[PDB]
């Protein structure tokens, strides 16, 4: 990892983001990343602000200078793919952000959560090649193959943490150097423990953990935490049916193409492909995004602001009038 140039800071620092609320529900990043044709440096730009204006960074001894390091550390380390590319984790990190402050669940964390969570916003998909953990298994592909004989079926995952404490190892991009003893552990800990939490395979069994945990007035209190940190990441990684219907169809239609491609090698490699990785199924939209809404996305969003996240309910909202909207595209059709 070479050090981050005073000419990459400055490429950032410049972007100003005219008009742009980065803390609002309503904020567009397809809008900003047009804006300019330095679409990256925007990216890092949003991220900067927000994690400054949480106030966050200041509090745990993290200049300005170190926080720009570790912003462009990580994005070095994306790739260019359709969908699991730096503009995904920069949304996660600003969706987190609105959760937080505008959804009120700052008020079931520490400051010290707060910042991990932004932080790790930026973390969560590091070298993410655009291939889910099936493939990595189903081709016997290295990497696959150590997850395997190491007994941790969470491919990408593990690879993303790795990365991160990479990283955070170098003083110049480690946000956490202010940290000592008891908050440094439980900074990387929870780091690490909700992007573990972020395999869909562990979707059911996270939820149903949170939502028994905050049912229970007598939950050991530091696990209710770490709990709500995990549902706040996997919240903001299927944070896409939350947005305005124009905003969600852009990312729709990003992660159609990088699966639709996932299943182009699997057809080149003679490895199962699933209905949903095979452009020649040439399913609608419409009927993928109502389907995602009805069996993960709606029930995850309703069931968390039941349960506990009351200040979330433009996210059940938003989800409940992207359907309607959907369910138009095809009376319409
Ligand atoms: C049954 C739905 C038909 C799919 N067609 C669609 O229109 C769609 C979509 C879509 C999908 C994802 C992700 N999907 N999933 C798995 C979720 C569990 C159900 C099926 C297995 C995939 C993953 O693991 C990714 C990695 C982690 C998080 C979610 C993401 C994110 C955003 C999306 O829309 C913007
Ligand atoms: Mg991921
Ligand atoms: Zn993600």
């Amino acid at each position: 990892v070479t050090a981050i140039t005073k000419v990459e800071r400055e490429a950032v620092l410049v972007c100003e983001l005219p008009s742009f609320d980065v803390t609002d529900v309503e904020f567009d990043l397809f809008r900003a990343r047009e804006s300019t044709d330095k679409p990256l440096d925007v990216a890092a730009a949003i991220a900067y602000r927000l994690l400054l204006g949480s106030g966050l960074p200041q509090k745990f001894g993290c200049s300005d200078e170190v926080l720009l390091n570790f912003i462009l550390q990580c994005r070095k380390k994306y790739r260019n793919v359709p969908y699991h590319n730096f503009y995904h984790v920069v949304d996660v990190c600003q969706t987190i952000h609105t959760f937080l402050y505008r959804g009120n669940v700052y008020e079931k964390l520490t400051e010290l959560e707060c910042f991990v969570l932004l932080i790790t916003a930026l973390v969560h998909d590091l070298d993410h090649m655009g291939l889910n953990n099936s493939f990595y298994l189903k081709t016997e592909s290295p990497l696959g193959i150590l997850s395997s004989a190491s007994g941790n079926t969470s491919v990408l995952e593990v690879h993303h943490c790795n990365l991160a404490v990479e990283i955070l190892s170098d003083p110049e991009s480690d946000v956490f150097d202010g940290l000592e003893g008891a908050e440094r552990t439980l900074a990387f800990r929870s780091m690490i423990d909700c992007v573990l939490a972020t395999d869909m395979a562990k979707h059911g069994s996270a939820l149903e953990a949170f939502l028994a945990s905050a049912a229970d007035q007598s939950s050991d209190e530091a696990a209710f935490h770490r709990m709500t940190m995990e549902i706040i990441l996997k919240a903001g990684d299927i944070s896409n049916v939350t947005k305005p219907f124009d905003i969600s169809r852009q990312w729709a239609m990003a992660v159609t193409e990088e699966f639709y491609r996932q299943g182009d090698m699997e057809k080149e490699r003679g490895v199962e492909v699933l209905p949903m990785f095979d452009r020649s199924k040439n399913m609608e939209l419409a009927k993928g995004q109502i389907g995602f809404i009805d069996f993960v996305a709606a029930p995850f969003f309703q069931k968390i602001v039941d349960a506990c996240l009351q200040g979330m309910q433009w996210t059940v909202d938003r989800i409940k009038s992207n359907r309607a909207q959907w369910e138009r595209v095809l009376e319409t059709r």
